[PDB]
């Protein structure tokens, strides 16, 4: 498969052809584009098999995102930047495409780009994204394996053994990307179970 990291369907779709699913992702620090170039696309690339890939836009939190390393310590775990910017995509989805699923996923510090930015949206919002996938979840024993204020049911978490950052250690940068079977099998079923 084509392996694009940047992915602006969202922002460039239109309102008179919405898919029957809208994909949005954060990326891990230092990864390129919008979509990184593990899970993101990994997930992007499982999701538009099951569905097609014109029922399926995929999108990149970019812009001011920058996955930086520094971010990875603020409270958030990422920057108010990074967290504004994916509520302004989850809302963009909605007001373009209402009646379309939304699902999400992050990996690394965009799990933390995703906790932040869900928890503040509307319940009308909160209820489009029927399902979301965080791999490497930074904040996962700090945040109780939960995004706040959004439905533990349609919430996955994936951790790795490995991955010291998903249960309570100060970050790191992943020396190894651990999430090759989780982004290709476990989360894209996942999330078609929510769909």
């Amino acid at each position: 498969d084509p392996q694009s990291s940047t992915r602006n369907e969202l922002e460039t779709g239109s309102s008179s052809a919405c898919p029957k699913v809208i994909y949005i992702f954060a990326r891990a620090s230092t990864e390129p584009g919008n979509m990184g170039i593990s899970a993101g696309p990994i997930v992007a690339d499982a999701l538009e098999r099951i569905y097609g890939a014109n029922d399926v836009w995929v999108q990149g939190v970019g812009g001011p995102y920058l996955a930086d390393l520094a971010s990875n310590f603020l409270p958030d775990g990422t920057s108010s930047a990074a967290i504004n910017e994916a509520r302004r995509l989850f809302t963009l989805a909605n007001t373009k495409c209402p009646n379309a699923a939304i699902v999400s996923g992050g990996y690394s510090q965009g799990t933390a780009v995703m906790a932040g930015s869900i928890s503040g949206l509307s319940t009308t919002i909160k209820n489009q994204i029927k399902g979301v996938v965080l791999f490497g979840y930074t904040k996962n024993l700090q945040n109780l394996g939960r995004i706040p204020n959004f439905e533990t049911s349609k919430t996955e978490v994936y951790c790795d053994i490995a991955d010291a950052v998903c249960y309570g250690t100060l970050f790191i940068l992943p020396a190894h990307f651990l999430y090759q079977t989780d982004a290709a099998v476990a989360a894209p079923r996942f999330l078609q179970a929510r769909i």
